[PDB]
């Protein structure tokens, strides 16, 4: 039951969220990343000075070699493993156990990260982005095929919320939607093609002033939600007129363009916060029906990032939107594949303050805007 899947997720701020897994025969704990953003489930299974523990494939009577290894470099780092099969469990998750596929990572470079407390990585999107090609059926294809789960996962991340990074909790509720989790209306933006979860921003707004950006330059050259992404990452030309809107909503106060370049923190000290004078941010998002779509708006509570010491989790991007946790944190969000939609709503876990609200809105009309 779902009750049971509520609060099953932690981590630590900007080190993405987790969530208890088991792999193998007898059950091998490990922490697993969260992950929209990528499709293979892969975790160390060999020893690297960030882990703690890993996957013994030798421990485990359910193992089963592929015989083919994967090599997976992207942008900032990599890693490369072996593919196998074993019986997966999510422990506060639904009560089933399936036979998946495992990277096991032997090698990797600048992939885990020091402190984080997991230990590899669930790749919840499509085939179609899965290492080595897209015949290595992707975890929840697995779940699916095997059981009789729904197909629909809904992730509520919380974020931390009021000397060690901030720990941050949230659920992943997998074959349903969870009505207590969110308030209001849960409003949908179609996937536009399921390999990333992509969609369509049609119109952004800082402080209610719409960019007026050909909207072709939001999804340039696709716009995509990733819970393993921290920041709300936007197209070069999209982030500059981003922060310059930013930074006149907040003139009064001066920062060094350190922190609006996403790596140099400011402080304030016990709640002097002036949240007021950074403005919302309102992504539109494409309807289900065409000329239609929906806001969703995001506090400065959601993209300045706690480190009272705060860093801009706003940055550019050369491979398009990435819509990451700062801006998951604000909503309930429901990755609908068996209707290929993505629905937002008002989390129940809000971080708000007495004059402003995170919100999911519409419809908006609007009368062409995808890669
Ligand atoms: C953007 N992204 C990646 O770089 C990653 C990926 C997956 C396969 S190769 C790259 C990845 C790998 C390792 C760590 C993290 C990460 C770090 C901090 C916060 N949250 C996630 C992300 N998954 C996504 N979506």
């Amino acid at each position: 039951s779902f009750v049971e899947m509520v609060d099953n997720l932690r981590g630590k701020s900007g080190q993405g969220y987790y969530v208890e897994m088991t792999v193998g025969s007898p059950p091998q704990t490990l922490n697993i990343l969260v992950d929209t953003g990528s499709s293979n489930f892969a975790v160390g299974a060999a020893p690297h000075p960030f882990l703690h523990r890993y996957y013994q494939r030798q421990l485990s009577s359910t193992y089963r070699d592929l015989r083919k290894g994967v090599y997976v470099p992207y942008t900032q780092g990599k890693w490369e493993g072996e593919l196998g099969t074993d019986l997966v469990s999510i422990p506060h998750g639904p009560n089933v156990t399936v036979r998946a596929n495992i990277a096991a990572i032997t090698e990797s470079d600048k992939f885990f990260i020091n402190g984080s407390n997991w230990e590899g990585i669930l790749g919840l999107a499509y085939a179609e982005i899965a290492r080595p090609d897209d015949s290595l059926e992707p975890f929840f294809d697995s779940l699916v095929k095997q059981t009789h789960v729904p197909n629909l996962f809904s992730l509520q991340l919380c974020g931390a919320g009021f000397e060690v990074l901030a720990s941050v909790g949230g659920s992943m509720i997998i074959g349903g939607i969870d009505h207590s989790l969110y308030t209001g209306s849960l409003w949908y933006t179609p996937i536009r093609r399921e390999w990333y979860y992509e969609v369509i921003i049609v119109r952004v707004e800082i402080n209610g002033q719409d960019l007026k950006m050909d909207c072709k330059e939001y999804n340039y050259d696709k716009s995509i939600v990733d819970s393993g992404t921290t920041n709300l990452r936007l197209p070069k030309k999209v982030f500059e007129a981003a922060v310059k809107s930013i930074k006149a909503a907040s003139s009064t106060e001066k920062f060094p363009d350190g922190f609006w370049l996403g790596e140099q923190l400011v402080c304030w000290q016990a709640g002097t916060t002036p949240w007021n004078i950074f403005p919302v941010i309102s992504l539109y998002l494409m309807g289900e029906v065409t000329n239609q779509s929906f806001r969703i708006t995001i506090l400065p509570q959601q993209y300045l990032r706690p480190v009272d010491c705060y860093k801009f989790a706003i940055s550019q991007s050369s491979t398009g939107t990435v819509m990451g946790a700062v801006i998951m944190e604000g909503f309930y969000v429901v990755f609908d594949r068996a209707r290929k939609r993505i629905g937002f709503a008002v989390s129940a876990c809000h971080v708000h303050d007495e004059f402003r609200t995170a919100a999911v809105e519409g419809p908006f009309v609007t009368l062409d805007c995808g890669y």
